[PDB]
């Protein structure tokens, strides 16, 4: 079976739970994850410990909360207290789970399920090729020896609109911005960096990025997560909205592909 996973943001109990209610068995089964796998929960460190543990039989993608972390770990950002990173920074194999972290993708695709996930959906602006080349891109800096300066690179809300002809820091940082941080979009496709409210509370003329067809949603279902006020609701047929904000309350939600059954574990907190 093949079980996809919201946003689990250190709310470790809850995750091992949801598994266990739909018996998830590696080997047989294959876990999707949206990413924001650590912060504001209790329990980063064993989350990635879990995650990590599970090899072959997980698919992740990056978050803009697991890019924080790496910041962080690299001495480019500050802490924040309110993230409850310190025990996963102090711990004796943090350099081993950052470093598989930073390894692992920002966008899965599965061809024989016309599945596409990323942290926060794919831009109206993408086509598949193009979305697969910048994953490349960004997934190289953040692989290699160097990854603190593109960590330190990426922060910015511009350029917000794609083209194939955006070079260097620009290109970089709307790529990062696209797959880890996008909600809202202009009609045009362009990116909003500041409402992060529901879709009823935006103001004019913002939209959805998936209210905005695109050539990937055409002709690939996507599941994403990141969008916590969205609360998993309100979007087309085709597009799943993980993230039932496990973290703030709310909670964890699990989706069975095959037969699109959804089961939901809810908040300890
Ligand atoms: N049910 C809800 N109804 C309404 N507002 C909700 C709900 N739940 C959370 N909020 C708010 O939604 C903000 C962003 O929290 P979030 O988790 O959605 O996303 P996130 O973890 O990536 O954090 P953020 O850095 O803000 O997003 P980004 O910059 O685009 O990257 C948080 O203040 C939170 O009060
Ligand atoms: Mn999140
Ligand atoms: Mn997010």
């Amino acid at each position: 079976a093949t079980y996809l996973i919201g946003d689990v943001h250190g709310c470790y109990d809850e995750l091992i739970a949801l598994l266990h209610k739909v018996e998830f068995t590696p080997g047989k089964d294959t876990l999707w994850l949206t990413g924001d796998l650590v912060a504001r929960g209790p329990g980063s460190l064993d989350v990635l410990r879990y995650v990590k543990s599970l090899g072959d039989s997980v698919r992740l993608v990056l978050g803009n909360h697991d890019l924080h972390l790496l910041a962080v770990f690299a001495g480019i950002s500050r802490n924040k207290p309110k993230d409850r990173l310190t025990p996963l920074l102090e711990a004796p194999d943090a350099d081993e789970l950052l470093n598989w972290l930073r390894r692992q993708p920002l966008l899965q695709i599965d061809e024989e399920k016309k599945l596409v996930m990323a942290h926060a959906g794919i831009t109206p602006q993408w086509d598949l090729q193009t979305a697969k080349e910048c994953a490349r891109d960004v997934e190289a800096v953040l692989s290699s020896d160097s990854y603190p300066f593109f960590l330190d690179a990426m922060y910015g809300d511009m350029p917000n609109n794609w083209s194939p002809e955006l070079r260097g820091l620009g290109r970089l940082r709307f790529i990062t911005n696209a797959f880890t941080r996008m909600r809202f979009c202009f009609p045009n496709g362009q990116l909003d960096m500041y409402s992060k409210e529901s879709p009823e509370e935006a103001p004019a003329p913002l939209k959805p990025w998936f209210a905005i067809p695109g050539p990937v949603a055409e002709e690939y279902s996507i599941a994403f997560g990141h969008w916590a006020s969205l609360e998993g609701k309100g979007t087309p047929e085709g597009i799943y909205a993980l993230d039932t904000g496990c973290c703030w309350g709310g909670t964890l939600t699990c989706l069975r592909w095959e037969d699109k059954q959804y089961f939901v574990q809810p908040s300890n907190r």
